[PDB]
């Protein structure tokens, strides 16, 4: 029942409950002449919510906050953006205006500034070196090394064994890489192996775009990234 790109109008947001207190959010956006779905995460944090990633733009992120209030009814108090691209930080200003404390690593904040993207307010400490992990409310944040971007973080939810890979992990339906202008293609397989070694118990793996699956999504992503390298 996970919603697909054809099932979400651009401008609307859907939520999918993965486990007790854990949801993904799904939005869509027009880019380069196609329409893409995009995922983020919502994790219950006591009587508050932690948001992982915007819904890819101001309009979608306003719709995200509305759908969260409608369907969950707890306040989003903190948000973490997992890298500097617009599907992760586009909408940070909407979050900020709604009273959400927005966070990213120092590397993400700097890259967003260089790129011209919205800049989360707070800086996460302890994520500057490959293999670093820190606990941030009900999730563990992990920097696996450069992959889809040099700053990409992944997010693990220990209570539910949910691994949110963000854009470093591809859905199975995606068999080609795409625009890897900001990617470190050469390091990406090693960074995926580091995720595999640090979170081998993950039961549910959420890619940045598209359908969730199991840990197979990690090997799939390596296969796709290597195939692109060889073109
Ligand atoms: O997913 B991103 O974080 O990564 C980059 C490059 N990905 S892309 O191949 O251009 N693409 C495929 C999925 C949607 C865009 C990006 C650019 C613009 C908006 C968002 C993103
Ligand atoms: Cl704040
Ligand atoms: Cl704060
Ligand atoms: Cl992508
Ligand atoms: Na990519
Ligand atoms: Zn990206
Ligand atoms: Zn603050
Ligand atoms: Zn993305």
């Amino acid at each position: 029942e996970y919603p697909t790109v054809s099932e979400i109008p651009v401008g609307e947001v859907r939520l999918y409950q993965i486990a007790d207190g854990v949801w993904s959010h799904i939005a869509t956006q027009s880019f380069d002449g196609a329409v893409y779905p995009s995922n983020g995460l919502i994790v219950r944090d006591g009587d508050e919510l932690l948001l992982i990633d915007t819904a890819w733009g101001a309009k979608n992120t306003a719709a995200l906050l509305a759908e969260i209030e409608k369907q969950i009814g707890l306040p989003v108090t903190r948000a973490v953006s997992t890298h500097f691209h617009d599907d992760r930080v586009g909408g940070v200003d909407v979050l900020r205006a709604a009273g959400v404390a927005t966070y990213a690593s120092p590397s993400t904040r700097r890259l967003a500034e260089v790129e011209g993207n919205e800049i989360p307010t707070h800086s996460l400490e302890g994520l500057s070196s490959s293999g670093d992990a820190v606990r941030f409310g009900p999730v563990e944040l992990f920097y696996p090394g450069a992959a889809h971007s040099t700053d990409n973080l992944v997010v693990y939810v220990p209570s539910a064994s949910v691994l949110y890979g963000g854009c470093a992990i591809y859905e199975l339906s995606r068999t080609s890489a795409g625009n890897v202008a900001d990617a470190d293609l050469a390091e990406w397989p090693t960074s995926i192996e580091r995720i595999q070694q640090h979170y081998p118990e993950a039961q549910f793996v959420i890619p940045g775009h598209g359908l969730p699956g199991g840990l197979d999504l990690l090997k799939h992503t390596t296969n796709v990234v290597k195939a692109h390298t060889n073109r």
